[PDB]
């Protein structure tokens, strides 16, 4: 038995470590199957796609085309349904008609065999109607095979008879596909919307408490969630809401000693009230978090926890499981690092001595926290554990309750990053906050939305408490209102920290991305009343950008992404479209001075013809324009960071 | 089991159809494997190559090193011995004493925790001492061990005692591997030495009569081999020697109907004389063919016979097999075509019929000329017949006969190319007579040596009978000078067509590649003698290129090939290494002007540092020079083509 069919189909994409690990959609999300399709000799081939769900039931009919001629390499769009594990198969096959039609349109105004050559069509018309179910379009296929078979008419016209376009359209549905072949199914992983889809919040409660308890309970806390609801959110990403150890706790602004009322950092997990499956004894009970929870739930926010395995030298696994660290010859455990980052407040897991009892505790902890509400983990740092740990966990948590989403955030090289997003993750963060200009950004949303779209799903987070950039801290308000634009319009996920509607950018020093006073290290109440009243605040920007992401559906995808040229460095523009929704954002990236340049769009990537002038409006501010081939703008920092137009119909 | 181990080991390379077709070496050639490994966390890896025999024996101990920093992909060099089936695997570890040595001498300075620190590399020390059987090495080791552990010593001393040259040299050899994990090996077909390096010559056997019988014989023919021999060929390639099909029968240059003498095109193959098992009765019989084959076996030459899977209209298959025939109609078969190409004096196959008896004939076919001591088989069009049946023919006959090499002539697309090749045609033809400028040929021979080395082996014939390119039409001797320097030394395979040698230019017409009065539709007597008297050939330097081949294995591999810049456009330079031997070639591809320019060597791509000044000889005039960094070189056409050096030890 041979590897190569009888028409060849190689090659197919999208595929992820060679078939062994699936390629990713969500419900409703289209992306492009190809694969190099030829044969041999001269004639000509057809391809198409056979999608297959969870069930095993083939989709719609879908044929492919060849993407560039002479290049063999053909594609079709396909559009996942309900969320499981699917499959995929390509069908090549010779398509005797198209290269009959080829000589036959030669041939026949040439003189040359004129009866033989429709004769030869007659027959393969024939056979098509065969195949075809519809009782109308067999009759007319046999309809032009009268035609062509009739020896009373001109050559010329017997000919038209067998291209006209009703003839046409009924072999567009029906091909004659001979020696069909298939290439092996691959693996599609079909997941639920948010996945791709949403806007993300992080907070500390314990920050939003009061004047008589400063700490902040999950009832105090609570009372944020209708702002951040009002904002368009759809996820409130808590840091961890664990007990605290005591041991070299941290100080305000990262210092080593805690003074008396410190609150240190939450990620130091564990002391003797309890560890990853309990709460803070500060923010409360395990009923008041179940109210959180539930109070979240009615205002359309969904609780994502953070996830870090890891331990305070309190946590009872330092003395339940010691097994579980790494003991220098005295008996000590080295605290965590991520040079030149130093954790003195923390002890890293080993994993080699009893990697089945991590598993299981692992996953008893994460089904805990899903007994109460939480399907969503932000998974601390996953990239200092093993790679192989974190399949096993999320295809654990994942066969039993397929709804979890895990992100990654995994701050570092390329090829952790990609592995950890292909055994599992549905999320990762990414190097957004480290694309600030034009070629940055530009190259980095051509890869994420480009062949990584198969295996990684991006969450633009403009800020996290560890990264203040330098462009917010020397850009002002103007420099936020970019980046939230940027963030909201180039991937269907995004997020941003408290603190960043309030343009908080001082840092803790120059050349550093940590924020001055840390909310890590320190209660951080913040007046969001007067910030509302003054107008200090871009929360109303951010609200606007949510509801525009919620009002087209180009916005909550990301495959569909090109970049269209202007004359100015400082001046970007890009469109996204998913279906008829057509989204064209301008952006000016200099924070500082007014820009004003030319945007020469490519229309054929809008679907209009280069003469063509089409309606838009700036969706943030209400205003119409007509737009076509090139465009004068000027963005002024401060009264304007962009247009973000929707094409109107 | 998780698809990931415990030490990630990806994407390892080569890799041909996703690991259901082997990659490809040959006896005693040298090519990289390459994987994408890491770990979790910060501490170092390694990782090695195991290459496994037909046996399952394991090669040496053969480490990888980065490629480049922070990229994650490693690499190694293995050679390939006997031929037959191998596999090769990818082992990563973590690499313990690595990670050690880098703390250690940070920390050892700064004090911090010595005596801690000392007893953690002692222990690490004493583990790798275990594992290692030479008794003097694990002295040395656990001496090692005994002075990390003198608490009566100097913190520095202890340390500097761990670091020395003979510790590192022991740890070199064996290392202390933790947590070791492997890839699925990789299969790698290894195959004679022929099959990647060798000198071809084709020629017409029926143009070397006499004046009496201007048709050849096997028996006048057999006069040629012996100055092919001296040319320094290894492979003499004829066209098809059965007997040729009467109707529709070509005449001389390719004009319809042949009139009575003309002895008409040796791949219209076939008549009532007999068929593809059959020696056209005008070359004599069987046992003068033997003949023809036992004396080139003398001189060093190995025949390589034309396989075209094709008949004239006279061939027997034609009535004794219609259904490997697609008829029309009205009974007839359309003559083959490669448009706008007419073959009316052929049919071609239809292979859907009866798919298993064309396979059992075809095998059958090779056979017969195999028991006559065939082993290459150049195989005519094998892009116009199916892929998959090339396939099974070749398994087929390489099960028995693994030693047959085929030569696939497939000037069509990138696509079929690189799968025929991947389905087991030993080599290729290429598109190498329509690269003839320096961007053009760089760029070509940078894919060649590439990734597609890994499955493709490139014939570079100069000139075939169908291809005059315009280079050397408008260049005349100069070109043809420079096209062999070029062909001869850039591919471990090379070929021309004879006529070459005498610089036979003459198109069919303007704009053409066809010869006029070309050797396919007539005798084409020849005075060899003459051109060698008056030496209009250029013969000395054909047998010249064919020796320096011979003496220097640099050009006896593909894989390793490097281009040197120069400030002239009409110079290209490059350099091929094997072991201490290198080649360094200057071509100055203008045919018409003298070119002068300076030649600026990468000198590490030569492995000499940048100041240095290493000796050369030129070998085609055993000229001497000293070159370095930059050199001055000035080449005239019709005096040198070029320079080709070999450095000197
Ligand atoms: O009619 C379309 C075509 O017309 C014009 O081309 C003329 C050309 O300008 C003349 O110079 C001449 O071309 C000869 C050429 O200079 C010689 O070098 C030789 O060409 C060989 C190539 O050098 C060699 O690589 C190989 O070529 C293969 C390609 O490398 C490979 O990519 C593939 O090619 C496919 C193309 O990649 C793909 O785009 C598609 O081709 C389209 C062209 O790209 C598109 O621009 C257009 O091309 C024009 C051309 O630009 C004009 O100058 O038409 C195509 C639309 O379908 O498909 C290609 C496959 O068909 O495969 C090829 C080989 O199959 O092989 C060739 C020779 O083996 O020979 C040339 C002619 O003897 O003449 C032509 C017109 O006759
Ligand atoms: O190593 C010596 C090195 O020293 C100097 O670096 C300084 C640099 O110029 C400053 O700009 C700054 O660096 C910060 C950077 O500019 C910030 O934007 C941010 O960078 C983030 C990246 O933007 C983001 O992409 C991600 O980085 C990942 C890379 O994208 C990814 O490709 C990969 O990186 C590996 C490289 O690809 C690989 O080539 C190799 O890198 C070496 C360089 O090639 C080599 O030239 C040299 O560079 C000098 C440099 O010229 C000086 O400016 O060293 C490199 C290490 O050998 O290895 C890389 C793997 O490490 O992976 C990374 C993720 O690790 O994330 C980063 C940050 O999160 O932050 C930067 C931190 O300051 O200051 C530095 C001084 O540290
Ligand atoms: O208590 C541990 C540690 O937490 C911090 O850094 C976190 C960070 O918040 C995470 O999101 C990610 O970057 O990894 C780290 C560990 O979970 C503090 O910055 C640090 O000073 C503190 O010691
Ligand atoms: O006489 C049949 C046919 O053969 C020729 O072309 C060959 C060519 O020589 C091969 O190198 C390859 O391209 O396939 C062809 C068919 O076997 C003649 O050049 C052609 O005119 C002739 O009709």
């Amino acid at each position: 038995p041979t590897v190569v069919g009888r028409i060849p189909v190689l090659d197919v994409r999208p595929v992820v470590q060679r078939g062994r690990r699936p390629a990713k959609a969500v419900t409703g999300e289209s992306f492009e199957v190809s694969a190099t399709v030829f044969r041999e000799g001269h004639d000509a081939v057809g391809a198409n796609v056979v999608l297959r769900d969870p069930r095993g039931r083939p989709g719609p009919w879908t044929p492919m085309r060849e993407l560039a001629p002479g290049t063999d390499r053909w594609g079709a769009t396909v559009t996942a349904g309900e969320t499981g594990t699917w499959s995929y198969t390509v069908e090549a096959w010779g398509d005797p008609v198209t290269t009959w039609r080829h000589h036959a349109r030669i041939k026949i105004p040439a003189g040359l065999d004129t009866d033989l050559v429709l004769e030869e069509g007659a027959r393969l018309y024939e056979r098509a109607a065969a195949d075809v179910p519809g009782r109308e379009d067999r009759r007319e296929l046999l309809a032009a095979v009268d035609a062509l078979r009739d020896e009373s008419r001109p050559a010329a016209s017997r000919l038209a008879a067998a291209l006209t376009p009703q003839v046409d359209a009924v072999l567009a549905r029906h091909p004659l596909r001979d020696l069909v072949t298939s290439s092996d199914p691959l693996p599609l992983l079909v997941e639920r919307e948010r996945a791709l889809y949403g806007a993300w919040y992080e907070f500390f409660p314990r920050s939003e408490g009061t004047p008589h308890t400063p700490h902040g309970t999950f009832r105090t806390a609570a009372r944020r969630l209708p702002a951040i609801a009002a904002m368009g959110f759809d996820v409130v990403y808590l840091p961890p809401i664990h007990p605290i150890g005591t041991t070299h706790r941290k100080g305000r602004n990262n210092t080593l000693s805690a003074t008396g009322d410190d609150v240190g950092v939450p990620w130091a997990i564990g002391s003797p009230e309890g560890g990853h499956d309990s709460i803070h004894p500060a923010l409360g009970t395990l009923d008041d978090f179940d109210h959180f929870v539930t109070e979240a739930g009615k205002l359309g926010l969904e609780i994502a926890l953070d996830f870090a395995l890891q331990c305070s030298p309190d946590h009872p696994w330092v003395h339940k499981h010691p097994e579980w660290f790494h003991h220098r010859p005295d008996g000590t455990i080295a605290h965590a690092e991520n040079p030149p980052k130093k954790y003195q407040d923390i002890y890293p897991i080993a994993f080699d001595a009893d990697p089945d009892g991590l598993a299981t505790e692992t996953v008893r902890i994460l089904r805990h926290w899903m007994d109460h509400g939480v399907r969503i983990f932000r998974v601390d740092n996953p990239h200092t554990k093993p790679v192989a740990f974190w399949e096993r966990v999320i295809a654990d948590i994942n066969g039993t309750d397929p709804d979890v989403i895990f992100l990654a955030e995994a701050f570092t090289r390329p090829a952790m990053m990609a592995t950890l997003a292909q055994i599992g993750f549905q999320q990762s963060y990414t190097y957004f906050t480290w694309r600030n200009t034009k070629q940055e950004l530009t190259e980095y949303l051509t890869e994420l939305s480009g062949e990584a779209a198969s295996y990684m799903r991006p969450n633009f987070f403009a800020n996290t408490p560890d990264i203040l950039h330098a462009y917010l801290q020397h850009g002002g308000r103007p420099a936020f209102e970019v980046r939230a634009v940027l963030a909201a319009t180039l991937s269907p996920t995004w997020g941003i920290y408290s603190g960043y509607e309030l343009c908080e950018n001082t840092p803790l020093r120059e050349g550093s991305e940590e924020y001055l006073d840390s909310e890590k290290y320190q209660l951080k109440p913040r007046d969001w009343t007067r910030a509302a009243r003054e107008g200090t605040t871009i929360a109303p920007l951010v609200t606007r950008l949510n509801t525009i992401r919620r009002e087209n559906p180009a916005l909550r995808q990301l495959r569909d992404l090109h970049f269209h040229p202007t004359d100015k460095e400082e001046v970007i523009a890009y469109s996204k479209r998913q279906g008829s929704n057509t989204v064209l954002v301008v952006v000016n990236l200099d924070p500082r001075h007014t820009q004003e340049a030319t945007v020469s769009l490519d229309m054929p990537q809008l679907g209009l013809d280069w003469h063509e002038s089409v309606p838009v409006r700036d969706e943030l501010t209400g205003e119409t324009y007509h737009w076509g081939r090139a465009n004068y703008v000027r963005l002024e920092p401060g009264r304007t960071p962009a247009h973000v137009c929707t094409v109107l119909r």
